């Protein structure tokens, strides 16, 4: 029933949701200037060497790669975290033009794409347990500007027209995400939310500060996906993104000078 239309889209979704108004909402603007360095804050481990990619999806809202997290194989520790968040899946959001489609923004710069790697806390056991925790899941957030082609993301690109509409999906194995990954890890973090349905209050965010580049190739292909199911009216899976959420009582960390 949700979207990102005008009848069904973010300023909706509080009427089904209504911890959407909550105080602890994602995505955020994120103040460069005000966020504050904090030394004790570790760096990001990220252990994707034998991730185990399963499917691509296009669930009417993204499409989305997901891998088996039946034990510790993709995981990601350190940085904020305390404990082993294991990968689940990763999705992109994205605009229509290449001046809008990131979630979070950066002293109000949107990026052109954003992609979330979607992490859950062992120490629950499975996402639906994590997802009503307060440190149930951690995604790792990853800005897309328009330059040089991501090889990396080839792979992903070149099987879309598979999964154009709106749950078809194809087997996708052997994919490394090691390859969406920009040279820095230093990140910015705090407390939030799922950004889409049910929205809940149970992540914590770490939000790259480099980008990657993707080319305009690549992204064009992304903005082929259609909402719609298969002979329903096609309309374009284009602004996927939901915008920034007031900050209310909360602090960005920074790991990097
Ligand atoms: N855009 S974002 O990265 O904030 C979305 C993260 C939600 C991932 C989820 B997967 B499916 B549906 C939702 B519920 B259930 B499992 B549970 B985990 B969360
Ligand atoms: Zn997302």
């Amino acid at each position: 029933h949700w979207g990102y239309g005008k009848h069904n889209g973010p300023e909706h979704w509080h009427k089904d949701f209504p911890i959407a108004k909550g105080e602890r909402q994602s995505p955020v603007d994120i103040d460069t200037h005000t966020a504050k360095y904090d030394p004790s804050l570790k760096p990001l481990s990220v252990s994707y060497d034998q991730a185990t990619s399963l499917r691509i999806l296009n669930n009417g809202h993204s499409f989305q790669v997901t891998f088996d997290d039946s034990q510790d194989k993709a995981v990601l520790k350190g940085g904020p975290l305390d404990g082993t968040y294991r990968l689940l899946q990763f999705h992109f959001h994205w605009g229509s033009l290449d001046g809008q489609g990131s979630e979070h923004t950066v002293d109000k710069k949107k990026y052109a794409a954003e992609l979330h790697l979607v992490h859950w806390n062992t120490k629950y056991g499975d996402v639906g347990k994590a997802v009503q925790q307060p440190d149930g899941l951690a995604v790792l957030g990853i800005f897309l500007k328009v330059g040089s082609a991501k090889p990396g993301l080839q792979k992903v690109v070149d099987v879309l027209d598979s999964i154009k509409t709106e749950g078809k999906s194809a087997d996708f194995t052997n994919f490394d995400p090691r390859g969406l990954l920009p040279e820095s890890l230093d990140y910015w973090t705090y407390p939030g939310s799922l950004t889409t349905p049910p929205l809940a209050e149970c992540v914590t965010w770490i939000v790259l500060k480099e980008p990657i580049s993707v080319s305009s190739e690549q992204v064009l292909k992304f903005r082929k996906l259609n909402f719609n199911g298969e002979g329903e009216p096609e309309e374009l899976m284009v602004d996927n993104w939901r915008p920034a959420q007031p900050l209310k009582n909360r602090q960005i960390k920074a790991s990097f000078k």
